[PDB]
């Protein structure tokens, strides 16, 4: 089990021996931003338990040049000797430190190494980033990104979340630079040559993936919380203005989270720094949180209502991690959702609490719908499943871990109620502070929520029974893949309930469907309301089938009130008809989230072949009266979806009819829109949606409006200004001339708004010229004018639209090698590049090609779950078209007639 020039490597597991156990690291790093590298060294106070000949820990791409043990309890290693022999098994990113004489139980020793390496050159470990100044200058910073397994690319350690420890960090630097790390700075000291050296307050107990340090020359804005925590928003100097909103919201939000969890944030300061080159959206390192400029920065003149909602959200996400993830940490990456689902969920609670005007409560169903898409394919996974290779650990970062997790926690809250939930949370956070937990601990804590507690009455047995229930439930949502379908049959006053595993591109008669129905069973906290009583009823379906006896007995029944539950409902008989009828005469007699869920569920059942397209399309008629935007837009998103799908083949008869129905219907609401930023958030959102829809449908009035604004813009040389909500429409419209497009690219290079840049680069990719599009990709790869962290989204933008899906696929296939040199296999970048270029395919031809490309990609050694997922998805598409394309042709053709 062995290499690196001979000799046995003592340990043979991917995991680390749990014999050694570190407690404290003294970490000294000295990076040079001219030579672009670092020398550095460390001192790890370990505590041996079992006695041992060897000590094992992680390292990767670090050159180790000195190694010593040293102890204060075990005399044989009294100061300062002795030297250790260094054994390096790379294929498990491990090293072995060879001790001269077996170590002694219950004695603390001290492992010391000097190591060096070059500054990294992509998104992980300790890497180089650059930024442009308003002057046109290029500057360099050096930043860490360790999650999940790249701490070890920076300093050797016990690089698994369970080994928490205290960290002590010194950084040496010039004086053009400052130096940030997790904790605040205790001491700066002047050195002989002239260099400075920073000393940071030893951290609390914490995991390696959270360790951080930066050497830049940024500016900040600071402020203090209630509890007297110092918050600072760092950014490169010319963008300090754009840090205001982040300061405001982070403040309100840390205030909130302290209250809600009833735990103070422990560190004295909290920094939020906007890194120019940054792969994920943000990384939540304790006290030093990193962000993509677009996750943090904000500027009234160019970023939009939606942008503000995004920034709020990400800031809400990262702070929640400080408790959910940083304070309490998952025991191992199998339960990453413990961190990531709670943080996603706590987005909703906190932003609603602190910023209800952002109206973010309405938006959160999208979070849940989005997962159902993948969770309804066979290739899905359970929320919590095993993982080992770093590439698998990187794969756990996906809608299941995030959205689905958040979603069932939203289910569970509706069950137990806010006050109970909050209690259970607060307990979990307290009982596990400064250490770790696993799936089961959360349930136990959340189930055993709070007389009874804590110092023998009736209904006190119901509590410990109801508790065991609540735990028994959630176990099934975390270890079972997919989402359940609840079928409801109305029979006078008898409602019968069937439970099924919702599949898609798989029909109830199809040969495969019945094997895929396996042992799947859920405890589904059902809810419902009736046309006769808006009073909400609740019942736990713990089995394959069951029956409820309705009082009054009335027109329709509505299961999943407001969609708080992770299930889809079907209506056999006349339910779907009753409901669409009710939807058509007094839709107001149906709750808005019930509407948003019906429109969702309806179209999702055409997917399963448990309804035909013409029912769905016949529901959308009521949209002309529909006034709640969440519902108007969900509906509108389906027809728009269709159109784009048609357009992607030549299906011009269907597309042109879709276009016509879209402009004809909805013409009233399309026409009330201002080319302004006025109104609510959902008001502003609705505006951009329609105006975009219109401008994509060549509705020549709105193309003229846009092309005017663009012109006024380009002639005034930036002086004349375009409202944010309309900014992307206008830019894309202008981008059709080689003149506008030329101007736009040039304006991209000079902009200081990361959000304007975003909007421009979208506009640039709505060019019809093959030549244009390709250049973008090239520039993207090169990574000087357009940062490579934007490559994936870019390809996806391009591939998305007719003139580009070919070019995209072509490029990805022909460049797989180069792409990998830029991103981990591995990365969300590669995942999004693969599926963004293939998953919209809907032809047997394209499916053929994709199956090959992935086939190829296995041996050479490359396996990613996303391969099968894509396949299943293109399949669903083919099967969708063939099983409903004619119905769409017909429904539309029927519509041109009456009336
Ligand atoms: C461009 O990345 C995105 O926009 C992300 C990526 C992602 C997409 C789908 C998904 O299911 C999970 C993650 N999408 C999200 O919904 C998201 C929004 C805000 C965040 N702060 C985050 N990330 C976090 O809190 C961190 N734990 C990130 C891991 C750090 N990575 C690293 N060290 N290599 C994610
Ligand atoms: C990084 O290395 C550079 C060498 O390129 C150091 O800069 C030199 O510093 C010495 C004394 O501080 C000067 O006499 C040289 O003239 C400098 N060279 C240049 C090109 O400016 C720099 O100090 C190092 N920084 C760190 C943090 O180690
Ligand atoms: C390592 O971290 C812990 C915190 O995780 C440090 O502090 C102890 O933490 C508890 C828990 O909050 C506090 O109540 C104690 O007051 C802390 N100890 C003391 C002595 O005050 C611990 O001190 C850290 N170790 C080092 C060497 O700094
Ligand atoms: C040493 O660790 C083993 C497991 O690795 C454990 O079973 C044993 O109890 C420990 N030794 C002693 C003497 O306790
Ligand atoms: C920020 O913008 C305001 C005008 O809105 C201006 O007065 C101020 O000087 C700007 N600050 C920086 C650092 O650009
Ligand atoms: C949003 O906040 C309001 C009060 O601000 C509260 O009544 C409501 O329950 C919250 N919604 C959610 C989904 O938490
Ligand atoms: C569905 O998934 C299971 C396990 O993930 C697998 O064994 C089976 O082959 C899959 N079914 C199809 C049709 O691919
Ligand atoms: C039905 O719709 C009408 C539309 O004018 C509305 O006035 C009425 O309030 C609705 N029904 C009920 C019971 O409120
Ligand atoms: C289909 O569209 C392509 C371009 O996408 C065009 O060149 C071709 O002529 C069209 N074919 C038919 C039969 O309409
Ligand atoms: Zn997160």
């Amino acid at each position: 089990p062995v290499a690196t020039n001979g000799e046995r490597f003592p340990w043979q597991e991917l995991r680390l021996p749990s014999v050694v156990i570190p407690l404290h690291y003294d970490l000294f790093v000295h990076p040079n931003l001219t030579s672009l590298d670092f020398v550095a060294s460390e001192k790890i106070e370990v505590l041996v338990s079992n006695a041992t000949q060897f000590i094992i820990l992680h390292s990767k791409d670090l050159e180790i040049t000195n190694a010593t043990l040293q102890s204060e309890e075990d005399s044989r290693y009294m100061k300062p000797g002795k030297e250790l022999k260094v054994l390096s098994y790379p294929a498990h990113e491990q090293i072995a430190l060879l001790v001269p004489e077996k170590l002694t139980p219950h004695l603390k020793y001290y492992v010391a190494m000097d190591f060096q390496a070059k500054l990294g050159d992509g998104f992980e470990g300790f890497y180089k980033s650059t930024y442009r100044t308003l002057g046109g200058e290029t500057r360099i910073l050096a930043v860490t990104d360790f999650e999940p397994t790249q701490a070890r690319m920076a300093f050797p350690c016990f690089d698994e979340p369970l080994f928490k420890a205290n960290f002590s960090i010194k950084i040496r630097r010039e004086s053009r630079h400052i130096a940030l790390s997790n904790m605040p700075k205790v001491k700066t000291i002047e050195l002989e040559g002239g260099l400075l050296e920073d000393h940071f307050e030893t951290t609390v107990k914490m995991s390696t993936y959270l360790v951080a340090y930066i050497v830049c020359d940024f500016h900040s804005l600071s402020g203090f919380t209630s509890s007297g925590v110092k918050v600072s928003i760092y950014a490169s100097p010319d963008k300090r203005n754009q840090t205001h909103y982040a300061l405001q919201a982070s403040l309100k939000l840390l205030d909130f989270y302290e209250k809600y969890f009833d735990i103070y944030y422990p560190l004295s300061k909290l920094d939020l720094i906007a890194i120019p080159d940054f792969a994920p959206g943000a990384m939540e390192n304790w006290g030093l949180i990193t962000y993509r400029e677009t996750s943090l920065l904000f500027d009234p003149k160019t970023s939009s209502a939606s942008d503000k909602l995004w920034v709020t959200r990400v800031i809400a996400h990262e702070l929640a991690h400080q408790w959910f993830g940083n304070l309490v940490t998952m025991e191992w990456w199998n339960d990453i959702w413990l961190k990531e689902g709670f943080a996603k969920y706590m987005e909703l609670i906190a932003v609603n609490a602190t910023y209800p005007e952002l109206q973010f409560d309405d938006y959160f169903l999208n979070v849940c719908f989005e997962v159902i898409t993948k969770d309804s394919l066979n290739s899905s996974r359970p929320i919590s499943k095993p993982a080992e290779t770093p590439t698998q650990i990187q794969e756990m970062f996906d809608e299941v871990s995030y959205n689905k997790g958040a979603c069932i926690l939203n289910m569970l809250k509706d069950f137990l109620g806010e006050e109970k939930f909050q209690k259970g949370i607060i307990q979990y956070l307290k009982k596990f502070s400064y250490r770790n937990a696993k799936n089961d601990d959360l349930w136990s804590s959340l189930s055993n929520s709070c007389g009874v507690c804590h110092s023998m009455t009736s209904n006190m047995l119901a509590f410990l029974g109801e508790n065991a229930e609540v735990k028994e439930m959630m176990t099934t949502w975390t270890l079972q893949k997919g989402i359940p379908l609840l079928v409801v049959k109305q029979d006078g006053c008898s409602l019968r309930l069937q439970q099924e595993r919702f599949l898609q591109g798989v029909f109830q008669e199809d040969p495969e469907w019945r094997a895929l129905q396996e042992r799947y069973l859920w405890h589904i906290p059902l809810t419902y309301s009736t046309s006769s009583s808006n009073v909400i009823h609740r019942h736990i379906l713990k089995s394959k089938t069951d029956t409820l006896d309705l009082p009054e007995k009335t027109s329709w029944v509505k299961f999943n009130v407001d969609s708080n539950g992770y299930y889809i409902v079907h209506y056999e008989g006349h339910g779907w008809d009753q409901l669409i009828t009710q939807l058509n005469q007094n839709h107001t007699l149906l709750r808005p989230k019930d509407r948003v869920g019906l429109i969702h569920d309806v179209f999702q059942l055409v997917g399963a072949g448990r309804l035909t397209l013409d029912k769905a399309l016949d529901m959308t008629y009521y949209l002309q009266h529909e006034t709640s935007s969440p519902a108007l837009l969900e509906g509108l998103s389906y027809l728009e979806s269709f159109y784009h799908m048609m357009d992607r083949r030549n299906i011009s008869d269907i597309s042109e009819n879709l276009k016509r129905y879209l402009l004809q219907y909805f013409k009233p609401v399309i026409d009330r829109q201002s080319w302004s930023d006025k109104g609510s958030v959902w008001d502003r959102m609705l505006r951009s949606a329609l105006l975009k829809l219109a401008c994509d449908l060549n509705h020549a009035p709105c193309i003229q409006k846009a092309a005017e604004l663009f012109s006024q813009w380009m002639e005034s040389s930036g002086k004349l200004n375009i409202p944010t909500d309309v900014l992307k429409i206008v830019y894309s419209v202008g981008a059709q001339t080689t003149a506008g497009w030329n101007y736009l690219l040039e304006q991209y290079e000079l902009s200081m708004s990361s959000a304007e840049q975003n909007k421009i680069l979208y506009a640039l990719s709505t060019s019809k010229h093959q030549e244009k599009l390709l250049k973008l990709i090239e520039l993207g790869m090169e990574g000087k004018v357009i940062k490579t962290q934007n490559l994936a989204a870019l390809l996806h933008a391009i591939a998305r639209r007719p003139k580009g899906q070919q070019l995209a696929w072509d490029f990805v296939r022909e460049n797989w090698t180069h792409l990998l040199k830029k991103f981990d296999l591995g990365s969300y970048d590669i995942r999004m590049i693969i599926s963004g270029t293939t998953a919209h395919f809907s032809s047997k031809d394209k499916l053929q090609e994709v199956k090959l490309f992935f086939e190829s990609l296995e041996a050479q050694g490359s396996h990613l779950d996303i391969f099968q997922t894509v396949l299943e998805t293109i399949t669903k598409n083919i099967k969708w078209l063939e099983k409903n394309l004619p119905t769409l042709r017909t429904w539309l053709m029927v519509n041109t007639r009456h009336h």
